[PDB]
Order: structure tokens, then sequence, then C-alpha cells
């Protein structure tokens, strides 16, 4: 028996759903990844070419919670811009949780904005809420938001 | 497939933590001595995986068994705490007191500073003794809701009550 | 099933080797201006997968991609050097030099005191110019039978043909 | 195509077959390697019970060769007091070898004295002969036998 969490962040950029998205949906961002996000891993391994299928295994530094964990990126629906990545190892999974599941999905707006709607689905066990209740946020996705959007907008 | 790996390279916020003790006590039908020999002996930690069968998915011993060995305990998938480091801070045979810190890992990822065990096995007589088992730790007051629920005597009272067994189970010197 | 890890913890005789070079050119239809351009470029450590495919089993980039950056390289099961570290000891843009040194692991398991890579990109005209790659070694005599049919310019000789490849089907900068 | 080379080593011990085999057969020697050889090793790991299917995988300090191999206990036969061990990754695996085992066999000699005789065989491709000749020798067998036959001894 599990209960299941949702939480969403969306992010509104001056840019076309398909400059975005044609960072989202990149193969070679994932060895990337630490230059979008200086600092944030302490160790970054990429499991595969970075396309559905990839395998990340990330290391944070002493002191963060979780300190490591293994996300798969699952699904990638280009029509409809949006990419599914589940965390498979460590993380949470230690701490009662039975799914995870982050989802993005760039929808337009105008003709040059659209928003990054970012969502994680969660299942855990009730004995569980209390306690990673407070620890999972939308913090993974919003950072990668940010940092997609400055990248495009900036150019 | 290919892997690749990527490795990059507050002064009064870091002690700004509030102290919790929490203890156990087994009082068992053995003598101090007897407890005590299990518990000093050098030889105990490459034995773990043999006293607490199932408990770990991998040990790393760094050391000789005797004070300053450090301890690298990985649990099986689903368990938390997956990985800490502890070492071995004092071994003292004239007052049976063992204190073991955790140095890396576990808790100290979710807010805690500072953890350390400590082990007294007091007789009680002839046949007879406590063994007191203690954890001591420091956490930022933010994180004690997360992190209670979690630090238990556990691994504690379970050494304790496997080592026990042993020796109720009387083998010899 | 159980996995336990136990780990524990000449003056004269440590320079007692004989020094040998060897070197590799390569002379190609590019400029030394867009061949440096890949050799000094500090994305380029993070590409060796896609340059070389199939070279390694696994790759961990320790730093930026600049001088100090420490590349440790894991071959594939048969294949010997198994694993070793090389350290990026100097990009010099305006003699277009560049020095990768051994650090850890393979031919320095094997007699091997030091073990330095040179890499100098030289101009023959406005649209050729020759790769010189060089290894310069310092080994204990006795294991110069053993250790001088291992050590190849292969691996530098590798990068150039790659590098050239990749720079005479010309893309841009 | 390989070359086949057998090489041995033999030591005599004032003890009963059954007194050395009886350290060689046990299934908690594994995890007492470090004792019986102090300073051979940087790091060992035991992946099993110690018996029959025991994996150990075993690095040496930088300077030496092999750096690090993995080992497998195949056999075990009591009566004739044999023992199998094969090399199953990395070490001369790496240099032409195709395979590489270890026997010891324990043969007893008067009612309290053996002799200890270990042998190594390994396959080596024409091209690499030259090679890994000079760095295979007994060594690794002979200090086993020298360790045992000394904590038999001494008592
Ligand atoms: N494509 C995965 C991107 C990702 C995943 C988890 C993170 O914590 C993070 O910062 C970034
Ligand atoms: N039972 C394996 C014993 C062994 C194997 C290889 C060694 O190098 C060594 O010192 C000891
Ligand atoms: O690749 C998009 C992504 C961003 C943050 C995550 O946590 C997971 C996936
Ligand atoms: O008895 C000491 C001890 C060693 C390791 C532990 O995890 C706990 C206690
Ligand atoms: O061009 C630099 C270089 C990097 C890694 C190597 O293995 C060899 C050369
Ligand atoms: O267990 C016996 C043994 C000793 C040395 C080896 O190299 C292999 C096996
Ligand atoms: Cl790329
Ligand atoms: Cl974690
Ligand atoms: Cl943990
Ligand atoms: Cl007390
Ligand atoms: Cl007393
Ligand atoms: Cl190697
Ligand atoms: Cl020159
Ligand atoms: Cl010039
Ligand atoms: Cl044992
Ligand atoms: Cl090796």
């Amino acid at each position: 028996s599990t209960v299941t969490k949702v939480i969403h962040h969306e992010l509104e950029v001056a840019a076309s759903a398909d400059d975005i998205w044609t960072v989202y949906s990149w193969p070679g961002l994932a060895k990337h990844l630490p230059d979008l996000l200086p600092g944030a891993f302490e160790k970054l391994e990429i499991i595969g070419d970075g396309g559905v299928g990839t395998i990340l295994d990330m290391t944070f530094v002493p002191g963060e919670f979780p300190h490591e964990y293994k996300e798969k990126f699952i699904l990638v629906d280009n029509e409809h811009r949006l990419k599914k990545v589940q965390m498979i190892e460590g993380g949470y999974l230690d701490l009662g949780v039975t799914y995870y599941m982050d989802t993005i999905h760039v929808v337009p707006t105008g003709k040059d904005s659209c928003v990054i709607k970012s969502s994680t689905e969660y299942h855990v066990k009730p004995e569980f809420v209390k306690i990673v209740e407070p620890l999972i946020t939308t913090g993974p996705l919003a950072a990668m938001a940010d940092a997609i959007s400055k990248l495009v907008l900036e150019h």
C-alpha cells in the first residue's frame, strides 16, 4: 500500500517551445549537465549515448541528501515535447519510496514563448510520508528549467 | 555500452545544533568479562557478516580491527542508511568502554554533524552484566523531525543481542 | 552473496633507470592552427569516446579539461594497460605544445618510473603541418625486455589520426 | 593458438599432510590471507563463504605487477588433498594469457611429514610468451606454502 504524491513547477520562457525542447531532447545534454549546473554534482556517471535508455548515476557532495541515486531516461515524445526520467536506484527509494518519476513538458504559449511544466510523481509507504515529504521538492527540475532557459535566452 | 564519469573539483551554522542521546541497555546472564572480550576482540569486525547475517550488502574493514580501524558499511537496496563509514575511537579495557564514531555518510547527510556510539559493559553480579549502548548525535534543529524516526538504537541493540547469543551459547576462550 | 573487503595500511634504486624516447610524426594536409585548436580544446577530453569509439570501457575526467585535468582510463578486458591515470601538464598555445603525464597505473607497475607524452604541432606550410607526438619514459634496465614491446606510439598515433580525420573532413570553428 | 607452460614448486614440511591440508581446505582461510601474508595485498575482496565458488579480487600496492586480478576457488578434492584456483579476470589475462590455473597438492611423505606440491599452468599466445615468461613465477604459491607450514609447525 502506497500513497501517491504529485508536485509541480512551471517556468515561463521568452523563447519558442521548439527552442527550449531542442535543449531538453538533445542527447548531448547529459554530458553537459556539470556545465549547465556548476557545482551541483560531485560525480556524474553517464551510461549510454545520452538518448532514451541512458542511465545517470549522480553523486553529491558530503552533507547533501540524496548522496547518490541513479536516473533512467525512459521516454521521449517529440510531438508533445514531453520527457520522462525515473529514479531507479538509491536516493528516496531507500526511504520507503517505491516509485519516483519526473516528467517535463514544454508547452507553447505564443509564437516565441512557452511554459516549462515539470512535475514529479512518487508513491510512498504511509510509514514514510512524514519523513520524505519535506525532503522531496521540485528543486532538481527547477534548476534544470532555469539553466536551460538562461542558455536559450542569452543565446 | 559507454561509461563516462565527470568529476568536478557557515562557521556558526555548522555548530548550530541540538544534542540528542538515545540509550539502550541489555542486561544479560553472562559476565561483563565474557561480553567485553567479544566486543574488544580485534577479529570482531571481519566476523560481523557472520555475527549479523544478511545485515550487509558489502563490508570494508580498513585497518587491524583495533582503535583507528574504519568500517565502510553498505546495506541492501531499500534500507536507510544505504552507506556510511565508522571509526573505532576508543577500546578501553579497564572500564569496558568502546567508542565508535560515524565519520562519513548516513545521517551526516541528513542534518547530523556528529554521531558517536558508546558501549559500556557493566557488571551487575558475578555472572551477569548490563550492556549500556548509547548514541549521542548533534543535529540542526530543523532536521529533528526528519531524522529522529530514522535514528534508533537498532544496530547497537542488534549487536548487543547477537554478542549475548554467542556468549550465552556457552563457547570458550 | 557476501562481499567482504579487507584493506590494510631505495633512494638510488628508484632513479636507477634508463631513458627511452619514441617519436611519432603525422604530416597532414591541414593547418597547424586547425589541428592545434582541436588538441587544445578543453572539451576534447569528454569527447574522447566519440573521437575514439570502442577504445574505452570507462573514462573518468577529473577537472575542467584544461591544465591540471586528470583522465582515468579503463580499457576493455584482455587489453594491456587495463587502467591508468594521466594528467594534463602543459597546454602551451604559443608553441602549439601539449604535455600529458602518466601518473598512476599502466607501465608504472611494470618498472617504469616516469612517462611523459609531448605533442607539438608544427607548420610545414600554409595548409600543412606535422603532429610530432613523442613518449619519454624512464625504466629500470631489467624491464626494458618486458615493457618496450608494450610501449608503442599507438595511442598517440591513434589520437593524431583521429583528430586529423575530424579536421580533414572540413568542419568549421 | 596458444603455447602451454607449466611451472612447479615443492616444499617439504615436518607435519602430516592432513594437518597442512586442513589449513588449505579451510573455508575461513580467505578472510585470513592478510594475516597469513602481511603487506602482500593493498586490498582483498572476498565474494562468498570462502569455500568452492568463492571469488577473490586482489589489489596490490602501486609499482607491483599484477596490480589487480580475480581468482576463483574452482575445485576441492579432500581425498587427494588437491585444490584448484583459476585466475578469471585481470593480471596476466591482459597480456595474452588465455588460461591460468593454480593447483596445490599436499602429498604425505611419512606419518608426520608431507610435501606441498604447487603448480601453475597457463596458455599464452606466442606473440606474448617472451613478455609474460619473466613475469609469471611460483611466488604466490611459494608464499602460501611458506606461511601455512610456518603456521602449522610453530602451532
Ligand atoms: N536529465 C537529468 C537532469 C537532472 C536530474 C537530477 C538532478 O538533481 C539534476 O540536477 C539534473
Ligand atoms: N587462495 C588464494 C591465495 C593467494 C592467491 C594469490 C596470491 O598472490 C596470494 O598471495 C595468495
Ligand atoms: O532532463 C530533464 C530532467 C531534469 C531534472 C530531473 O530531475 C530529471 C530530468
Ligand atoms: O561493537 C562495535 C560496533 C562496530 C560496528 C557497528 O556498526 C556498531 C558497533
Ligand atoms: O591529446 C592529449 C591526450 C589525451 C589523452 C591521451 O590518452 C593521449 C593524448
Ligand atoms: O589457496 C591456495 C592458493 C595459493 C596461492 C595461489 O596463487 C592460489 C591458491
Ligand atoms: Cl555533444
Ligand atoms: Cl542517498
Ligand atoms: Cl546513506
Ligand atoms: Cl555508564
Ligand atoms: Cl569490575
Ligand atoms: Cl594496467
Ligand atoms: Cl620539436
Ligand atoms: Cl608559426
Ligand atoms: Cl573464520
Ligand atoms: Cl593488472
